[PDB]
């Protein structure tokens, strides 16, 4: 059923983790974590739900722990050239090509948005879909402290409920202190994604968009609201959709799983898989 | 679901591969597998089998891979102090600590067999018990050209082995290309080399001398036409008859776990359900 991979890549590795078994007229859902975690921390509360596994049946879910942030992962050396953001996206097709994967339907939170979009761009034959949760395609004391701020809004941080300090305790012990710096870092050097929205009659600047169909998510109580509503008025709205989450901040995947359960569905359909939809 | 563990003991790292997640009541299936073989090549063709898929869902299993076993392992250095059998089975108590997990219910092939039984002796209050395929509790003696022919010679029955059927080359093929060379002779070496297991059948009108045997439920399981039958038979003998059972497995020989799995998850579930487990059938 499961296997774990640890995928030579012209980059360095990246670890993966392959669940289910796909069909070869039908994709797979590469998944992509954010800052501060990895594919456990981030998804399988949201991706063991018990909505997802109808549809998880049907499609085999490969998680992508990204270089150093994979649990158990040794700390990288002080001058280590770690991948920038576009070469982490540079590292997807190989992931890929090693498991003879044709195509998959992206799963991204904020980082791992971001990833997904650039590859999506750079290689949009592979992309069929992408769920992009607090996306930001511009530019920008204690890490851990920094990483809770990016996550979370005020209110919700400085209320320091169950979910902030579990979380913190995660980022804290879980992913390597030392790798967790170099991966901060290269999101924090990302650039402008520059894509701006298609106009049907003639385009006023020629930027490249998304051709796949797209997803975007943020919570109400997301710092990352504008940026995924600036995302959206730079993507195509025939193939793009924004999802606005009530009574939700940081990790909408893990606040509201049930609400993002029922969309993913949904949008799922809308390709023409699960078309039976229990 | 999964999560593939590089497991530090003072014997040095044991690969092992948890999927699903146990609670504290229940215990977590356990696997240790044979020589030239690692938990992928002996476990996951009967453990990914349908009717065990029902079983294996409701328990967690810990697939523990031999020290330098696991796929892409790299070589041991000439002079490698690797782990006699007693040692291998004294890696079992850190694996158990570091997964919180409370006990377990063993199973094992061959070497996989013997090791789980010397842990299982050490630390009866861990196994609630035992399904041993092929076991050999009594020294080789046999101390001296390919592993790969040795071992297969090990596994499959001479009469089967003389046919030379899709197993015996698809596992010929195996034993050469999963396992590194270097690390598989020393795992043989360290597996040749093991002691007799000190078992002794009680008997019940006055204890036996002190007799030493296992506390736990057991089922050996060994093919009818498996080259071991007579060694699998031995250690029935020499076993309680009351907390033991031995299965023959008609049309059978070597990896019947491999072969005729369905039988053998049924087996398996009987086992299971005179523990206590699994209260109905699937």
């Amino acid at each position: 059923d499961c296997q774990e991979h640890d995928i030579e890549t012209t980059h360095g590795v990246v670890h993966v983790t392959i669940r289910g078994l796909p069909k070869g007229n039908r994709p797979v859902i590469l998944t992509y974590h954010d800052i501060g975690l990895n594919h456990k921390s981030c998804f399988n509360a949201f991706f063991n739900f018990e909505d997802m596994q109808e549809i998880t049946q049907h499609f085999a879910v490969c998680h992508v722990d990204a270089p150093g942030q994979q649990e158990g992962a040794p700390s990288f050396p002080t001058g280590y050239q770690y991948p920038t953001m576009d070469e982490l996206a540079e590292m997807l097709p190989p992931v890929l090509t090693h498991l003879s994967l044709k195509s998959i339907i992206g799963i991204g939170v904020g980082a791992g948005a971001y990833i997904l979009s650039r590859f999506a761009l750079n290689h949009p034959e592979l992309v069929e879909g992408l769920v992009l949760i607090n996306v930001d395609p511009c530019a920008k004391t204690n890490v851990v402290d920094i990483i809770l701020a990016h996550h979370f809004g005020q209110e919700e941080l400085q209320a320091n409920l169950d979910l902030i300090q579990t979380y913190r305790m995660h980022i804290a012990q879980d992913i390597n202190q030392d790798n967790l710096q170099l991966f901060l870092n290269s999101y924090n050097g990302r650039r402008d994604l520059e894509i701006e929205r298609p106009i049907l009659g003639q385009n006023d600047n020629k930027s490249k968009t998304l051709k796949c169909s797209t997803l975007l998510v943020v919570g109400d109580n997301s710092p990352a609201v504008e940026a995924v509503v600036e995302c959206n008025s730079r993507l195509n709205p025939i193939n793009t959709t924004l999802l606005k989450m009530a009574d939700c901040g940081g990790l909408p995947q893990v606040v509201q799983p049930g609400k993002l359960t029922e969309a993913f569905k949904y949008f799922l359909q809308g390709m023409g898989y699960i078309p039976s939809a229990s």
